[PDB]
């Protein structure tokens, strides 16, 4: 009962947190090279709690002379599942991906991706002097933005965690909606292909420099990559293999139920969609003052159909992703600061009362005190950072 209030409010706060962040693959045109630039952020869960961030900068240039499509600013959204082959002795990765383009509200090479295309991947790498090779094969179905691939480390033991290689290991398989067909540089550069260059900064650790050639060889789409890693800590999350491999399908029906409870705090008229006005209302009642522009930006970050609203499914998707990948300490501390309005490091009854009252949740002072009780571990009559965290898991 009180836990439900903590989780509902918590989920609402973390939802605004997510809508404030930039979690997609952001693509912009680069006229100087008739290609595109991209930038994005990857969250890698750390085995025993915590998250390792990987910041990506990306550049793509066509290989051929033929005309290509230069996109308006937009993004790709990616869902990955990593798994193992039960009958594989070798160090390997089974990878399933769904990639979809969005971010804009409501070519010849494209023809090559109408059906299922075979894929081959070859990677030679060197990180802090630890050399390795990866070879992968599978297929892509751009109609659904689907990729399915199996990768083998052909030199024995992979000296870095599989998850860190994923973004390096064919964005031409992304699904562009009809109203965005003209923004698909990747397919447009086919069959001759493109060079794709990245630098990937692992926070508080080393970096990768990758150069890859993505093109058709016969009927097969082939990605050939070289990767150099430097400045890695030998006992860090990467070289020390401290990153989790997979996340669960989870979503205990109770979790979805909680997501829905959070959703209905935003959807105050119960039409199954959240507007800029609704998102705004909640944000203000939490003590923020975003402008209409910002509201539109936040919605566009998750607005799959481009209708300018967050509908219930889009919200569920957003929350499922937010539940998969852990938040940084700073993010949790900001969430905390939403309650800890004086910044003293402690959530007092008066503060929790201010929040719940402004939120519209009408309860008695005794109910507030009960919430504090449910949260209070050490018994000081307040909620501190650590208690907050242990509450929001
Ligand atoms: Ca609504
Ligand atoms: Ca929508
Ligand atoms: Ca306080
Ligand atoms: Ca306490």
């Amino acid at each position: 009962s009180s836990r439900r209030k903590w989780n509902k409010t918590g989920h609402a706060v973390r939802a605004i947190g997510r809508l404030s962040s930039l979690e997609n693959v952001y693509i912009k045109a680069d006229k100087q090279k008739n290609g595109i630039k991209a930038n994005f952020k990857i969250r890698h869960n750390i085995e025993d709690g915590g998250v390792q961030l990987a910041y990506h900068y990306q550049q793509n240039t066509p290989i051929g002379d033929g005309p290509v499509l230069l996109p308006d600013n937009h993004y790709l959204s990616v869902q990955s599942k990593l798994s193992k082959d039960p009958n594989e002795k070798r160090d390997h990765m089974v990878l399933l991906e769904f990639v979809t383009a969005a971010g804009i509200t409501l070519s010849k090479g494209e023809e090559l991706f109408t059906g299922v295309v075979p894929i081959l991947v070859e990677l030679d790498g060197d990180v802090n002097g630890h050399k390795f090779s990866v070879s992968g094969e599978g297929e892509g179905d751009a109609t659904y933005g689907k990729l399915t691939l199996k990768f083998i480390c052909t030199t024995g033991k992979l000296p870095v965690p599989w998850p860190t290689l994923v973004t390096t290991l064919v964005q031409c398989f992304s699904r562009y909606p009809d109203h965005m067909k003209q923004h698909d540089f990747f397919k447009s550069a086919m069959p001759e292909g493109y060079i794709q260059e990245r630098t990937i900064f692992f926070k508080d650790d080393g970096n990768y420099k990758t150069r890859a050639e993505v093109k058709f060889e016969g009927d097969t789409l082939v990605n050939r990559i070289e990767l150099k890693g430097i400045d890695f800590k030998e006992d860090g999350n990467i070289l020390g293999h401290k990153l989790e491999y997979n996340l669960p399908d989870q979503l205990t029906e109770e979790q979805i139920a909680e997501f829905k409870e959070a959703f209905s705090l935003f959807d105050k008229d119960g039409d199954g969609t959240i507007t800029t006005k609704e998102l705004g209302t909640v944000m203000r009642s939490l003590g923020q003052n975003p402008t209409e522009a910002e509201l539109q930006d936040m919605i566009n970050e998750v607005d799959a159909d481009g209708d300018g609203t967050i509908d219930f499914p889009e919200f569920l998707t957003m929350m499922a992703r937010k539940g998969s990948y852990r938040d940084t300490e700073e993010e949790i501390r900001e969430a905390f600061g939403v309650f800890d309005k004086d910044g003293n490091g402690y959530i007092s009854a008066a503060e929790l009362r201010h929040v719940m009252t402004n939120l519209g949740e009408k309860l008695t002072d005794e109910e507030v005190d009960e919430m504090i009780r449910e949260a209070d571990i050490d018994g000081d009559g307040q909620v501190n950072y650590e208690e907050f965290v242990q509450m929001m898991t």
